């Protein structure tokens, strides 16, 4: 079997992405958050705390003839920007553009962070990471790509974010007719449950590539590109005026400016972002300094190729027994 979805951006500046999932019988659709970063699939719904709920559509297990509560089973997760949410764990039908998956765990919260209520376009995530991560108690869950892989054609899923404009998660089959020229693979490591692979070097605008190992992970769920100390201040030091703000919380340009791309390496292989992907406007409304698309990792532990760099590219998530990450131009 496969499946195919349509993604769209939430705003102007491609924070997120959500993608229509169908939950329940009859279908209740969700517009949830696919995260390569983490491994829960959990929805705002009748069961939240009244005053977290601003818009959001919400699942009700009680009109679902296929719910079933997982007794005694909790979660509790918490992301790397400090946002966190908590809840029940149900089992029912989850279907993603036609591919359908029986017997699904649907976290239902319970709390949810400020930034998820103030969130009105994110029904909730979609977790795509390796099913080591999930937070259910004291019984792990699958996530839906696991739940999905043996009846899937192919073992594969692929994210085709658009900039500015909507794009495309295919379950199970690769699109040879979204992407140009080949698609180059490279090795993943799953010891920290993450699709954790290594970049091969970088360069700045027109400069010259420097071969150096990166080693980050790919992940839908993060809006940014985060890039060890070194590589950002090289990329900002070719943008006049630009600067590393600690009021702000990193760095900014003038809005004024143009933007150099952006490369990185994939084994031999170099993915090119245009320099208007790192172009995310201005910090406060009418401000003339403007938010930098790339930014330190120093803070954080570990480098993340988001969106930023993720929508430069087709992408195969290749769930294989040994799995690989490929990267084509498009
Ligand atoms: N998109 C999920 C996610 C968020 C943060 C992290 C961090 F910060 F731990 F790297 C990993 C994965
Ligand atoms: N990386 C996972 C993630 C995705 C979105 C959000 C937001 F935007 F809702 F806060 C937080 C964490």
């Amino acid at each position: 079997s496969t499946g195919s979805a349509t993604t769209t951006p939430i705003d102007s500046l491609d924070d997120a992405y959500i993608t229509p999932v169908q939950i329940g019988t009859p279908a209740q659709t969700l517009n949830l958050d696919f995260d390569t970063g983490s491994s829960d699939l959990w929805v705002f719904s009748s069961e939240t705390t009244a005053s977290e709920v601003d818009g959001q559509t919400i699942y009700t297990p009680s009109k679902s003839t296929t719910a079933k509560l997982l007794s005694g089973a909790t979660w509790s997760i918490s992301y790397g920007d400090g946002s966190s949410s908590s809840g029940d764990v149900y089992t029912d039908t989850v279907s993603v553009g036609g591919l359908t998956v029986t017997g699904q765990a649907v976290e239902s919260a319970k709390k949810v962070s400020s930034s998820f209520t103030e969130d009105s376009t994110i029904d909730g995530l979609l977790g795509l990471a390796f099913s080591t991560l999930n937070t259910v108690s004291p019984t792990q869950q699958k996530t839906f790509f696991d739940n999905a892989k043996a009846s899937l054609d192919s073992p594969v899923f692929t994210a085709d974010l658009g900039y500015h404009a909507p794009g495309t998660y295919n379950f199970g089959f690769i699109d040879t007719t979204a992407y140009t020229g080949s698609i180059t693979y490279t090795a993943v490591s799953t010891k920290q449950g993450f699709w954790e692979w290594t970049s091969t070097g970088y360069a700045v605008g027109s400069g010259t590539f420097k071969s150096t190992s990166i080693d980050g992970i790919a992940d839908t769920g993060t809006t940014l590109l985060y890039l060890p100390a070194t590589v950002v201040s090289a990329y900002w030091a070719q943008v006049s005026g630009a600067k590393s703000s600690s009021s702000v919380g990193g760095y900014v340009f003038p809005c004024s400016a143009t933007l150099p791309s952006f490369t990185f390496g994939v084994g031999s292989a170099r993915i090119v972002i245009p320099g208007d992907y790192i172009d995310f406007g201005p910090i406060s409304t009418g401000s003339s300094s403007c938010f930098g698309g790339i930014q330190s990792s120093a803070g954080i532990g570990i480098n993340i190729f988001g969106d930023v760099a993720l929508k430069a590219a087709f992408v195969v998530f290749n769930g294989a027994t040994t799995p690989t990450l490929g990267f084509a131009s498009k």
